[PDB]
C-alpha cells in the first residue's frame, strides 16, 4: 500500500506536502527530502515534505494548482516515493502566459527572481506550473525546461532564462496530445481487446520470450466513420505512455511519388531508433486501395513499400502498427495474411448505454440548464455514432445562441458579460436538434447489440424451447457436444405470414446468447445484386467472423430468387466453420420460390413455421403495446382479444395506433374548445369496427397444406 | 554440415543471431517429401555434380516453377534448399521491381543478374512472377511489354554451363504469360497442396517445440480435427493458443513464480481452432485422401468394375501396353442423391494412391459467370501437374451458353491418354447432361448407384457410430431392417436427431455422467421423427432410365 489517497489542501504552497510521521514510517522516508508523486496518465511531481502531527496518517496536504497539473482529483490514489537521487539545478528556462499577466505591463521576473527563489530550493520539472504573486496579480508561469536532467531542484546559483515570447493556456489542451480512457465510453469491449494487444507487446515483451512466441504485431480496426477510431488510437497510446507517430493516408498520398517513400521509410527508422514505439495508420484503404479496381503504378509501389517494410521488421522489437479503414475487405487482400495485420477489431454503433456515456463526455463543458435528462436523449437517439452525438450537442447549442440572441446586438464589437453568464442549454433546445439531425449509419449493415428477451415475445413457447435447444446450448455447452462428437447446426429458416414476429424473433435469440446482431434487409441483396450497393455479401461475412458471436439475419430471403448473390451466399456459408459461433437465421413469406441448395445439409436445413397468433397471445401482444400510454382504469381487453381471431401482431399494433389517434384527437379538441391524458372505451369501440385481418384465409390454408407437407 | 554442446552450436549440427533466421535445413519442414525429393534432385545435381551430366553428355535442366496457395512455405522451401546446398541465395519480389521506375526495373533485373553470375553457386528466388508478366491477353501496357520483355531476355540469354538456378513461386498456375513455360526456360513445374494428415502433425511438431506445452497434448487429435489448414495457418492457430493462455493467465497479475506457470493446455489449441479460420479451402487444392474400399458397404459388383477401370491399368501398365488397349478413363456415376458417390471416388483416388481433386457445382457457376479465382484449364494443368490425380466433378448437370461444356471438352480430348488422370463425373440428372459429354474417348461409362440394402444399412449405421458411444448390448439388425428405402443421408440425420435428444437430456440431468451414451428409446424416438427422404417416384424414374440404358 504505497499508494496515498489525494486530499484537498487549504494551504496554497506550490511545493509543500505536509504529511504525518507515520507516512515516512510507511515507506521508512526520512526528513529533510523531496518525495515523487506519480498519478495517471504518465504524470509526476516532485514535492517538500513537511511533517504535521495534525494530519492523520495517510492523509496528505497538496494545494489544487498541483493536483490540476497533474491531472488528479480529489480521493484518488497517488504512488510516492522517495527521492535518492536529489539534484539541483544549473540552468532553467521558464517563460510567461500572455492571459496570466493581463492588466498588468512590465517584467515582473526579476521582481520574482529573489523573493521566490532565496535559497528555497523548490523542487523543479518540465512542464509545472507555477504560481508567484506580483502587485495585485498572481501570475502562473509555465516550467519550459530544465537542465541537468531530469527535475532537479532551484538553487539559488541556478540561471534562469525567460527569453522568448508567452504561450496560450488553452492551445496545450485542444493539442489532442493529452486524452485518457476517461475520455471514451461505451467501447469496453473493443478497448479492452486493444489494451490486450498492445500494453502485453510493449509493457511486458518477457511473457512472450518466456512462453516462447513471436508477439503480434498487426492490430487492424475497422468501422463506420466518426465512431471514434482515431480517438481510441490516441488514447491506448498516450495511455501506454510509448512513443508515437502518426502517418496520414490523405498526407502521404497527397504528394509526389517517392515523397510517399521516403516519409513511410523515415517513420518506420525513426520509430524503431525510440523502442517502444508505436505507428498509427489512418484511411489505409486510400493508400492501399482494392487492386481490383485501380490498376495505376503510383499505388502499387506505395503499397509495396509498405508491406517490405512490414515485412522486413526486424524479430524483437517493441513496434506495433494500426491501421484504419471504413470496408474492411477495401484494403488489398494482401495485407491481412500471416505476419501482418491480421489482429482484426470491429467496432459497431454504441448501444444506449454507449451514448449516454458518449453524451455525457461531450456534454462536459457547456452550460447545461438545470432541466436536462440526458437518459431521455439516449433512449430517444438510436442508430447515433459518437460524431453525431457532438454534432447533435453543437447545433443544440447553436439553437439556444439564437434564441438568446434578440437581447444582444451583434452591430457592436462588445457583448455584455451579464447576458453570457445568462446562456443555458434547455431540453427544449436538444429537441430542436435531435429534430434537425441526420444519421447516417444505420443505412449500412453494421453490427449493433440488441436487448430484447423472451417476455416480448407473446407465447409460441414450443418454438422457444426449440430454438433454445438449437442455439443456445451449443454456444453455452460446447463440450457435450464434443463428448458426444455432433457437431452444431446453424442454417434456421422461418416461414409464416407476414408480421408474426419473427424480427423479435431473431433478435430475442441474439440477446439470449449474449450475440451482435446483424440485419441484412431483402432491399440490400439487391442492390449488391445491381452493385450500386457498397458493401458486399462477404463483407457482411466477414464483419460476422470479426464480432463473433453474432446472429446474422436474411429478411424477404425470397426477394433475390437473381442467382449470383444466392450463389456467393452459398459459397459464404460453406466456408463458414460450424465450431465457430455464427448462427444464420432467414425469413421469407414464400418458402417455395428459394433455391433448393439452400436447404442442403451443413445450410439452412432447420425450418420453423411461425403461427398467428393465439387469444392468450393477443392478450400478451395488447399488453406488450400497452406499456406507455394510460388506459382507463377497469378497461377489459378480452373482448378485443376474442374478437380479433386470425389477427397479427402488426394489426393489433396498428389497431392500438388508431386508437391512440383517436384520443389524441379528441383531447386535442377539447383543449381547443387536457382532462383527457389516457384512451377510452369509445376510442377502442371505433378501431375495432375499422379492424380488419392482413392475410386472407386461403393463404392461411396454403401455409397450413405446406406445413402439413413438410411435415409427412 | 552446412560447411561449419558448444562445438555441436558451433558447427551447427545478440538479436544478430536470431533475427539472422537462416540455415533452416530440410528439419524445419514437413508434409512436402515429393516436393522437397524432385526439387533436391533438380538442384543439388546441378549445382554439386556437374560433372554427371558432362559424362553422359546433356544440359542439366534450369528452369523451376513452383505453384500452390499461398502461404504453403514456398520461400521457406527454396531457402532451406538453398542453404543445405550451401550456394548463395538472392531473393527478388514481383511487385517490388514493379513497383520503382519504368527503366529503374530493367536496371534492378539486370544489374541482380550479373551480380549472382559473377558469384554463381546460388539460386536467384523470384517471386510472384505473375505480377510481372502476367497474361499477355489481360494486360498490354508500355511497361508490361518491357518489362516481361527485360525478363524473357534475361531467362532467354542465360549463359548456360554454370551453376545459376532460377526459381519462380506464383499462387495459380495459369496466371502468367505463356512465354515463359517454353523450352530452355521455367518448364520444371511443381505443385505444393494443403498436407495431408502426417504433414499437418509434422508441422505442429516444428511449431511446438519451444512452447511450453502442458502435459495433456494429443497432437495426433489436433491433426486429426483440423482438415484444409496450410502450414501459416497451423503457425496462427500456435499463435493463438498461446495468446489465449496468456489471457488466461492475466487474470491473477511481474515475479518469476508466475513466469513458472504458463502452460499451454488442450482448451487454448480448442478456443484457437475456434478463433481460426481457413483461407485454402476457397481455392481448388490437390490433396490426399485415405478411403478404403472396405470402409464402403455393398456394391461389390460395382468395385469390380471400377477396379477393373482403374487399378489394372496402373497397377499393370505393361499388360494393357502388350494388349494395346489403352486405359479408360470416362466414368459417370449416377443415381440417387446422397449415395456416397464421393466417397466411392475417394476409394478409388486412394487405390492408385493418387491426390484427389474436388470441384463442386458452385465452383462451376462462379466460373460460368466469369466471378471466379481459377478456371477449368487452371484446374486440369494442376491435376496434370500433380500426376497421378483423379479429377470429381461434382453436379455437372448445374452447367445448364455451352461455354463451359466446352472448355471441358477441349481439356478432356487434348489431354494424352497415356497421363494418369482420371476424370470422374457425379450427377442425379443424368438427362439434362449434355450428349456430347457421353461420347466415345470422354465420359462414356455408366455407372448406376443402387440404393443401400440392409446390409449395406447395417454397415454404415456402425461405420458412423463407432467414434460415438453406444449403449452396450443393443442390436442395430432391426433399425437396419426398419429402414428400408432410405439412403446414407437419412441414417446420418437419424444417427445426428438420437445425438441432439442425447445431448438435451444430458444437459437437463445435469442442470438437474447420468446419460453419456445414446439409448435403444432414443433411436427410437429419432426414427419416429424421421421419415423416408426420397420418394417412391424418383426411384421409379430411376429404375425406367436404367432399363432405357439396358435394352
Ligand atoms: N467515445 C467516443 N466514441 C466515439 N466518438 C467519440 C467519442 N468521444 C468523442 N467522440 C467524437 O468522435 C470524433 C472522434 O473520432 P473521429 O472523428 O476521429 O473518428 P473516425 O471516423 O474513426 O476518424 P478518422 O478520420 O481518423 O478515420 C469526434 O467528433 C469526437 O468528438
Ligand atoms: N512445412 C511447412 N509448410 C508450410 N508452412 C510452413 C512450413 N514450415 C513452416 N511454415 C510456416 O508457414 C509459413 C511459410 O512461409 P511463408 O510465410 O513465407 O509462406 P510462403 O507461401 O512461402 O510465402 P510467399 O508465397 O508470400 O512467398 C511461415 O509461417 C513458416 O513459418
Ligand atoms: N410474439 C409476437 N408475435 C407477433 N408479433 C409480436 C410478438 N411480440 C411482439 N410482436 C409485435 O409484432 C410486431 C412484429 O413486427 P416484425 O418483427 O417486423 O414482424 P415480421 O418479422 O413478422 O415482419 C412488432 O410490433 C412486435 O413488437
Ligand atoms: N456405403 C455408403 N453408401 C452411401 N452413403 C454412404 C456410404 N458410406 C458413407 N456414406 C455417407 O454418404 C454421404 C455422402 O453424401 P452426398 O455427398 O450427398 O452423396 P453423393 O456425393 O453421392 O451425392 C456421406 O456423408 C457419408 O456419411
Amino acid at each position: 500500500d504505497n499508494m496515498l489517497l489525494v486530499d484537498d489542501a487549504i494551504n496554497d504552497d506550490n511545493s509543500v506536502i505536509a504529511i504525518n510521521s507515520n507516512t515516512m514510517d510507511k515507506l521508512e522516508l526520512f526528513r529533510g527530502d523531496t518525495v515523487l508523486v506519480k498519478g495517471k496518465k504518465r504524470k509526476d511531481t516532485v514535492l517538500i515534505v513537511l511533517i504535521d502531527d495534525e494530519l492523520e496518517d495517510g492523509a496528505c496536504r497538496i494545494n489544487r494548482v498541483v493536483r490540476n497539473n497533474l491531472r488528479i482529483r480529489l480521493g484518488d490514489l497517488v504512488t510516492i516515493h522517495p527521492c535518492p537521487d536529489i539534484k539541483y539545478a544549473t540552468r532553467i528556462s521558464v517563460l510567461p502566459i500572455a492571459d496570466t499577466i493581463e492588466g498588468i505591463t512590465g517584467n515582473l521576473f526579476d521582481v520574482f527572481l529573489k523573493p521566490y527563489f532565496v535559497e528555497a530550493y523548490r523542487p523543479v520539472r518540465k512542464g509545472d506550473h507555477f504560481v508567484v504573486r506580483g502587485g495585485m496579480r498572481q501570475v502562473e508561469f509555465k516550467v519550459v525546461d530544465v537542465e541537468p536532467e531530469e527535475y532537479a531542484v532551484v538553487a539559488q546559483d541556478t540561471i534562469i532564462h525567460w527569453e522568448g515570447e508567452p504561450i496560450n493556456r488553452e492551445d496545450e489542451e485542444n493539442n489532442m496530445n493529452e486524452v485518457g480512457y476517461d475520455d471514451i465510453g461505451g467501447c469496453r469491449k473493443q478497448m479492452a481487446q486493444i489494451r490486450e494487444m498492445v500494453e502485453l507487446p510493449l509493457r511486458h515483451p518477457q511473457l512472450f520470450k518466456a512462453i516462447g512466441i513471436k508477439p503480434p504485431r498487426g492490430v487492424l480496426m475497422y468501422g463506420p466513420p466518426g465512431t471514434g477510431k482515431t480517438l481510441m488510437a490516441r488514447a491506448v497510446a498516450n495511455e501506454t505512455g510509448a512513443f508515437f507517430f502518426l502517418i496520414n493516408g490523405p498526407e502521404v498520398m497527397s504528394k509526389m511519388a517517392g515523397e510517399s517513400e521516403s516519409n513511410l521509410r523515415k517513420a518506420f527508422e525513426e520509430a524503431e531508433k525510440n523502442a517502444p514505439a508505436i505507428i498509427f495508420i489512418d484511411e489505409i484503404d486510400s493508400i492501399a486501395p482494392k487492386r481490383d479496381k485501380t490498376n495505376g503504378e503510383v499505388e502499387r509501389r506505395v503499397v509495396s513499400q509498405l508491406l517490405t517494410l512490414m515485412d522486413g521488421m526486424k524479430a524483437r522489437s517493441n513496434v506495433v502498427v494500426i491501421a484504419a479503414t471504413n470496408r474492411p475487405n477495401s484494403i488489398d487482400p494482401a495485407l491481412r495474411r500471416f505476419g501482418r495485420f491480421d489482429r482484426e477489431v470491429d467496432i459497431g454503433i454504441p448501444d444506449a448505454t454507449g451514448r449516454l456515456e458518449v453524451l455525457r463526455i461531450h456534454t462536459k463543458n457547456m452550460k447545461l440548464a438545470d432541466d436536462v435528462d440526458l437518459e431521455a436523449l439516449a433512449a430517444e437517439t438510436h442508430g447515433y455514432v459518437g460524431a453525431d452525438i457532438a454534432s447533435l450537442c453543437s447545433e443544440a447549442a447553436m439553437q439556444q445562441i439564437r434564441e438568446k440572441m434578440d437581447l444582444i446586438d451583434l452591430d457592436e464589437d462588445e457583448i455584455d458579460a451579464e447576458v453570457l453568464d445568462s446562456l443555458g442549454v434547455t431540453m427544449d433546445n436538444f429537441r430542436f436538434a435531435l429534430g434537425n439531425s441526420n444519421p447516417s449509419a444505420l443505412r449500412e449493415t453494421v453490427v449493433e447489440s440488441v436487448n430484447v428477451t423472451w417476455d416480448d415475445v407473446g407465447g409460441l413457447d414450443e418454438i422457444k424451447e426449440e430454438l433454445k435447444e438449437t442455439v443456445e446450448y451449443p454456444v453455452l455447452h460446447p463440450d457435450q457436444y464434443t463428448k458426444f462428437g455432433l457437431s452444431p447446426s446453424k442454417g434456421v429458416l422461418f416461414y409464416g405470414p407476414p408480421g408474426t414476429g419473427k424480427t423479435l424473433l431473431a433478435k430475442a435469440v441474439a440477446t439470449e446468447v449474449s450475440a451482435n446482431f446483424i440485419s441484412v434487409k431483402g432491399p440490400e441483396l439487391l442492390s449488391m445484386w445491381y452493385g450500386e450497393s457498397e458493401s458486399n455479401i462477404r463483407d457482411i461475412f466477414d464483419k460476422a467472423r470479426a464480432a463473433a458471436p453474432t446472429v446474422v439475419f436474411l429478411d424477404e430471403l425470397d426477394s433475390i430468387a437473381s442467382d449470383r448473390v444466392v450463389n456467393q451466399l452459398l459459397t459464404e456459408m460453406d466456408g463458414m466453420n460450424a465450431k465457430k459461433n455464427v448462427f444464420v437465421i432467414g425469413a421469407t413469406n414464400r418458402p417455395d420460390q428459394i433455391d433448393p441448395a439452400i436447404l442442403r445439409p451443413g445450410r439452412l436445413d432447420q425450418l420453423i413455421y411461425v403461427p398467428l397468433p393465439d387469444e392468450n397471445a393477443r392478450l400478451s401482444i395488447l399488453n406488450a403495446q400497452l406499456r406507455k400510454t394510460p388506459l382507463e382504469p377497469g378497461l377489459e381487453l378480452t373482448a378485443i382479444a376474442k374478437a380479433t381471431q386470425g389477427f397479427s401482431g402488426a394489426d393489433l399494433l396498428y389497431i392500438v395506433q388508431r386508437a391512440a389517434k383517436y384520443a389524441i384527437k379528441d383531447s386535442i379538441e377539447a383543449h381547443r374548445q387536457d382532462p383527457v391524458p389516457y384512451i377510452t372505451k369509445e376510442h377502442f369501440a371505433e378501431a375495432m369496427k375499422t379492424a380488419k385481418r392482413s392475410v386472407s384465409d386461403a393463404e392461411l390454408r396454403r401455409y397450413e397444406a405446406y406445413s402439413q407437407q413438410m411435415k409427412a
